[PDB]
């Protein structure tokens, strides 16, 4: 134990396969080919968000938030068009690794998802918790991994989010690590810690996460608006794709009591660009 | 207005204190100048607890130990019971507003403190802000490591002041006296033990490490302890070294660990359930 504690780990490993260390360097590298994947149910429901496509419908979103917030304040985020995934550690270390699926049960994909290399093994406190984000590909990535689906005698992947979600639900682990995937986080699952989707964010960067950092908060419709047009006109530059900007309720006693519709918050909204 | 907030994380002096002593409600949360000499007080401002302190029930011996395990297995089964130390010190109650300390307040009468504020602010271990703007409330002990103690009375002997009786006097005298600077001069430090405001971990060890990702000093001399007989030894093993720990204490505090165990067993009128204090002489 206090052996591995402190090549020479990988034989240990392969030695006593039964105690492998949850901080090991190790998992970040080829392991197994999977069996399938496990299905996996949601402990918290992964909702979905309900989408505007125009300024009106934004006001529109507004004017409902204001019929129960006098003075709300939104924080505006982006939609990372990438693969949905769900995390679960327990005393501080990653367990479960799961896609959406149907918002109610997934696939386990732990071990996969133990080769994106952003996502943490373990955090710094004894933590039970559960986080929601995106993993993706970066659009630098993809010209060379569709190279290596053709010499394999694979479809090339139509577009970045197809290569990441057709990565992640294959079955060998080996290919997981030899392309280079990512993530965003952009929620606690289980209850907030924090008083506000703002300081949620800034919390789960203290804990190891990546958070994505193009994002503001705003008090009206018209700022809103310029951001989201901002973000449509550097969109070409930005290094993965999206599909849109989320705009929430910043304050979580404001958000609990809009509630929830049986699909989607009532206090978040999705604007979707044009084509 | 930009010059402080490069002066002060470079720094972190002269132009400082100066643009300082020109702007002052424009003194930044985490100046360094905070830890050094400054105001005068006329008198302490009253404050009203948020989170009023309760007492603690207490035992003078191993059977009355046993009889606090055997109230607390009324309710819990299997009990986990963590085992710190009771500082000789004064109580402090911090509370931070979006990440900065805001008040800093005696226990006083329960509900209502005295601000000592800027006086703890010349306490180095004390964090100015936070490293994330939480709104929080932490409880501890405010002491003077006996080091200290032996360096400020040979101090107080050389300019003719009279020495304090001990290092709990020399605190509280330190503390409650209305200079800034003399604060500062004196060597102070703290050990917190709880969050006042409601727990973020669910269980007194985790909320104890979680108070030292947020920068606060917490006593590494502790234990969790399984039943009445390793909870012994640790208090006769602390009886025995205590004459070489840093500081006086006061006891050891047993507490039952788990937040939800805690809550089924619940208070009295005036002191948890959950919690007893073994008092050494
Ligand atoms: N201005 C402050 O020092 C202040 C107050 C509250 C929270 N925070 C957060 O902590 C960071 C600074 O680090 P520390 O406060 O841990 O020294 C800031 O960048 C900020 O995100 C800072
Ligand atoms: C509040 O719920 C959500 N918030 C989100 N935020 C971002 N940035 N991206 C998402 N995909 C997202 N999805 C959901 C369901
Ligand atoms: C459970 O409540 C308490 N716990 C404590 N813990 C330690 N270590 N020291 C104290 N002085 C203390 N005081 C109280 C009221």
């Amino acid at each position: 134990n206090k052996r591995m504690n402190e090549r020479e780990l990988v034989e240990l490993e392969t030695a006593y396969p039964e105690q492998v260390l949850a901080d090991s360097p190790t998992h970040r590298v080829g392991g197994k080919v999977l069996d399938g994947f496990e299905k996996y149910s949601h402990q918290y429901p992964l909702y979905s968000l309900q989408d505007a496509f125009s300024r009106e419908e934004l006001d529109a979103f507004d004017a409902r938030v204001r019929k129960e917030v006098a003075h709300p304040t939104y924080i505006c985020e982006l939609k990372i068009d990438g693969l949905s995934i769900s995390l679960t550690y327990e005393k501080g270390i990653l367990v479960a690794g799961v896609t959406r699926g149907d918002g109610s049960i997934g696939e386990n994909i732990t071990e996969n998802l133990k080769r994106v290399k952003d996502i943490p093994l373990t955090l710094p406190e004894e933590l039970d918790i559960t986080v929601r984000g995106e993993c993706y590909m970066p659009r630098a990535s993809f010209d060379q991994v569709n190279q290596a689906r053709q010499e394999n005698g694979e479809p090339e992947f139509a577009n970045p989010r197809n290569a990441a979600a057709g990565t992640l639900r294959q079955l060998d682990t080996a290919v997981v690590a030899k392309r280079n995937l990512a993530t965003f986080l952009y929620q606690e699952a289980s209850p907030s810690t924090r008083d506000s989707q703002e300081k949620g964010l800034k919390y789960l960067e203290q804990l190891g996460f990546v958070v994505n950092p193009k994002r503001i908060l705003a008090e009206n419709i018209d700022e809103i608006w310029n951001f989201i047009q901002e973000v449509g006109q550097e969109r070409e530059n930005l290094p993965y794709d999206i599909d849109g900007v989320v705009i929430k309720v910043n304050d979580l006693a404001s958000q609990e009591e809009l509630g929830f519709t049986v699909k989607a918050p009532k206090w978040a909204v999705a604007y979707k660009f044009p084509a």
